[PDB]
DNA sequence: CAGTAC
DNA sequence: GTACTG
């Protein structure tokens, strides 16, 4: 097929951007039967290959639900305080996802730890993850996870399921970025910028110091911010609930 | 770098 | 914009 098409479909697998899809149609590659066969894959690659047409699919918001309280009372059963709360398309309140994004932590800000490993471990065991991507634990406090999972019954589709554990002391701004949108965020962490500070998925810090070219040379001091209004606040900016935050 | 998360 | 692993 022609050029732009191929490197669209190539593209469209997850872990394949622009410049491995531009190799893969130099070698001469022009169907996803080439790359399964002849391609080297990374880990990643093979798998959203895998699960490629189910992964081109928005999923119902009604299934986004579904998915988050299979997750919630999985790590419920761990700790009942635990509180887990979808975010990205979802909390903007789309009527579609496509993926689910689970956001867990804990108000005492102490038992939300050491729960990572054994919940991912519970949902393996569930059948409900199905393969895994992504795992980063040395995030300073959170821990990302990034995965497929399959809710059980017939006709069912691969969706992609990010789970995040966070403790308390940075719910705000955890939720904050999470929830998005990506053109949201990126226009809030620009304003902070303007403003001496800096936004981020741990924290909202003041007194930032930048240099004459603006790059950081200094962090600034950690603003505590409880809930989300105290970040909009302190950023001197009317509040946004999420459904307005799509964007 | 490349791809990714929002 | 901020920031993680492949």
């Amino acid at each position: 097929s022609e050029s732009v098409p191929v490197l669209e479909l190539f593209s469209n697998i997850w872990g394949a951007g622009t410049k491995t899809a531009q190799m893969w149609y130099q070698q001469g590659f022009r169907s996803l039967e080439d790359i399964r066969s002849q391609a080297s894959l990374t880990t990643q690659q093979a798998i959203g290959l895998k699960h490629y047409s189910d992964f081109l699919e928005r999923m119902p918001r009604e299934e986004a639900t579904e998915i988050e309280q299979t997750v919630q009372k999985a790590a419920q059963a761990f700790n009942s305080g635990l509180l887990c709360v979808a975010c990205g398309s979802y909390r903007r309140g789309k009527a579609t996802c496509g993926d689910v994004d689970v956001l867990i932590t804990h108000p005492d800000g102490r038992s939300h730890r050491g729960i990572f490993s054994r919940l991912l471990d519970s949902l393996r065991q569930e059948g409900f993850l199905t393969d895994d991507l992504v795992s980063q634990e040395e995030n300073g406090q959170q821990q990302k996870y990034l995965g497929v999972c399959r809710l059980p019954g017939p006709g069912r589709r691969h969706r992609r399921l990010d789970i995040i554990v966070v403790p308390y002391s940075e719910f705000a701004c955890a939720l904050l970025y999470f929830t998005g949108s990506a053109h949201f965020n990126r226009s809030m962490r620009a304003l902070a910028k303007t403003k001496g500070m800096s936004l981020s998925e741990h924290a909202l810090s003041t007194a930032v110091v930048r240099n004459t070219h603006g790059c950081k040379v200094g962090p600034g001091r950690v603003l505590p911010t409880p809930t989300e209004k105290d970040v909009f606040r302190l950023l001197g900016l009317p509040y946004r609930e999420p459904a307005e935050r799509d964007w």
